[PDB]
């Protein structure tokens, strides 16, 4: 803790090192990450109390008593995600924090802003993005932050909230593994809204054989999910970590 992730000598990755252990079994998998853990910190306990271990927790980089929640969640056995500020669209109006990645900035100044996101959790599998609707469609920005996410032997999961996010193309470009979220199960914070979506999910799983929601930390996403994930091996559903599927 306090260092970055970097790959054993022996090559082995932090995806691999921290990854939530599944059953191995053939069948339907899905993976739902809760993100947004240490922006509030009863929503953050509620999150902890209520979401089974299979559920993966996405820790914002910005967040308060980011080592207290680490260490509950993995107590728990919750596999774990960094999510890291993102240039949007709306920027500066719209603005998550001082560590923001901007696409106007050089290579070299984006590194030390994703380091040190990077240092604030450790035993995490792999990063995701926060916003960054205007970063991710901008190759020069986004490859020198996907080789460094992708040579310290994490995995970066594209919340998909972006149509014209280069992080797919990019990835294939460099073998870096990566994926992109299936649905966003909470666009709309209603009960009705969230169960219709994991509906959503389960189709697309079923059909592919895998599928990734992803959803923040708000008291009817942690409800739903929480019931959903619960439920969901009577209908021959293997909830797993995200580096299971990614």
């Amino acid at each position: 803790l306090g260092q970055l992730p970097v790959v054993g000598a022996d090559g082995l990755r932090p995806m691999e090192q921290y990854a939530r252990p599944w059953s191995g079994a053939r069948g339907t998998r899905v993976a739902i990450v809760v993100g947004g853990l240490g922006l509030s910190q009863t929503g953050s306990q509620k999150a902890i109390r209520d979401l089974p271990p299979e559920v993966t927790l996405g820790f914002a980089a910005s967040g308060n008593s980011l080592q207290r929640w680490m260490q509950d969640a993995r107590r728990e056995g919750h596999e774990i995600l960094l999510q890291i500020p993102l240039e949007p669209f709306g920027y500066p109006g719209t603005n998550p924090g001082p560590d923001t990645l901007l696409a106007g900035d050089p290579a070299k100044v984006n590194i030390d802003r994703l380091h040190r996101s990077m240092a604030k959790i450790t035993n995490y599998t792999g990063v995701m993005n926060y916003l960054g609707g205007r970063f991710l469609a901008e190759q020069s920005a986004l490859e020198p932050v996907m080789r460094d996410i992708g040579k310290r032997g994490l995995l970066f999961l594209d919340d998909g909230s972006s149509a014209q996010s280069l992080s797919g193309g990019i990835a294939k470009a460099i073998s870096a593994p990566q994926g992109f979220a299936d649905v966003l199960l909470d666009g709309e914070v209603t009960e009705a809204s969230i169960l219709r979506k994991l509906d959503d999910l389960e189709r697309i799983a079923r059909r592919n054989g895998q599928a990734i929601g992803v959803a923040s930390a708000f008291d009817e996403s942690i409800a739903a999910i929480s019931k959903w994930s619960r439920e969901a091996g009577g209908r021959g559903i293997e909830i797993v970590g995200v580096s299971a599927l990614v």
